[PDB]
DNA sequence: GACTGGTATTGGG
DNA sequence: CCCAATACCAGTC
């Protein structure tokens, strides 16, 4: 197999310096602001000079207007960036049809029919680098393996406007040599449970008792990780189907009065049903984010579809009963909903 | 901040 | 009860 990974470059802040040519140079930090009181939220991304400066994406927007006050900090556009997005996608459809998109920026390409080796592949990675740019005026980093995490990994280590191959002897190296909390799926958590047991690397799961993996990360992490140790890694480049989809917003003020967090359940309800589309869940669950930031959550699984009538109602029971049972001011609500009618 | 996937824990016909 | 249903834990972008 020949997988292609495209990775946009710090993409919302990229795609502001597109609509304004003008912040050409300028350090530029797109935040979520979450409205509590001013500058309340994080930076979701920061161009190349804010970083050299020491801000970077999830800190908080005041943190960052203290490390450097000087940047120009602006709002989420995801409708804007996802029409950008969805452009570059269908863009990288003309390359190839089996594509698997990842996130709003990011996708996968199995071109392993449309090109012979990695001298090819890399030649067509240009290609795709050139068309994207003359279309859009946005660089990408584009990573080339034997499958979806090396290619992953390749364009991680080439960022930003870049372009990598990890041959099959690269493989090999950094099967050994690769810093396992490098691997996607492995995070700080994981990491440090793995290094208690020994794990640093791919290669040593190769080494431990699998029960002791598996009961340290569970099964699918372990297996994961074992079958890119042992170079066999090869899942299929599909778009993934949703096990669950829902929505969850942050309230303006933490509170426990249902008449305050109704209208933002309600709303993440609705939204919820526009993403369904058709789709009919038979279950539902309600997630309350509290002051302190922990998540309790209380659900139901009907024997037969919900409507959104349904919803409304069954939402306002389950956030009674997370009333009931935890006394804490509720900061984030939302709703996931799960169990789809084939 | 805003998502989803995996799984240890749990309770009801 | 013991397995489907929970209500968490975790990683990503
Ligand atoms: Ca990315
Ligand atoms: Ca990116
Ligand atoms: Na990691």
């Amino acid at each position: 197999m020949i997988v292609l990974f495209v990775d946009f470059d710090y993409f919302y802040a990229q795609v502001e310096e597109v609509l304004n040519p003008s912040l050409k140079g300028k350090p530029v930090v797109v935040c979520v602001f979450s409205g509590r009181f001013e500058d309340s939220g994080a930076v979701a991304t920061a161009n190349y000079e804010a970083r050299k400066f020491g801000v970077k994406a999830g800190i908080p927007i005041v943190e960052a207007k203290k490390i450097l006050p000087n940047a120009v900090y602006l709002p989420m556009r995801k409708e804007v960036y996802q029409q950008v997005s969805s452009r570059i996608m269908n863009l990288l459809r003309e390359y190839s049809e089996k594509i698997e998109i990842a996130s709003i920026d990011e996708a996968y390409l199995d071109i392993s029919d449309k090109v012979r080796d990695y001298r090819e592949a890399y030649n067509l990675g240009l290609e795709i680098k050139n068309k994207i740019l003359e279309k859009e005026k946005i660089t990408v980093t584009v990573g080339i393996s034997k499958n979806k995490v090396f290619a992953k990994i390749a364009a991680d280590m080439a960022k930003p406007n870049g372009i990598k191959v990890i041959d099959d002897e690269e493989v090999k190296r950094l099967i050994r040599e690769l810093d396992i909390a490098d691997v996607p799926g492995i995070g700080n958590i994981t990491a440090e449970k793995l290094k208690k047991l020994g794990i640093n690397k791919l290669v040593d799961t190769l080494s431990i008792e699998f029960d002791k993996l598996k009961g340290m990360i569970g099964e699918a992490k372990a297996k994961y990780l074992i079958s890119l140790a042992r170079d066999e890694y090869n899942e299929p480049i599909r778009t993934r189907v949703r096990k669950s989809i829902g929505r969850i917003v942050t309230m303006k003020r933490n509170s426990r009065n249902l008449e305050e967090i109704k209208p933002y359940l309600f709303r993440a309800i609705e939204e919820s049903y526009y993403k369904l589309d058709k789709r009919i869940p038979k279950a539902i669950h309600v997630v309350a984010v509290t002051e302190d930031l922990d998540i309790v959550s209380r659900g139901r699984t009907f024997p037969h579809g919900i409507s959104k009538e349904t919803a409304y109602s069954e939402s306002v029971k389950l956030l009674q009963k997370i009333l009931e049972e935890d006394e804490r001011k509720i900061r984030r609500i939302g709703v996931r909903f799960s169990k789809f009618i084939e």
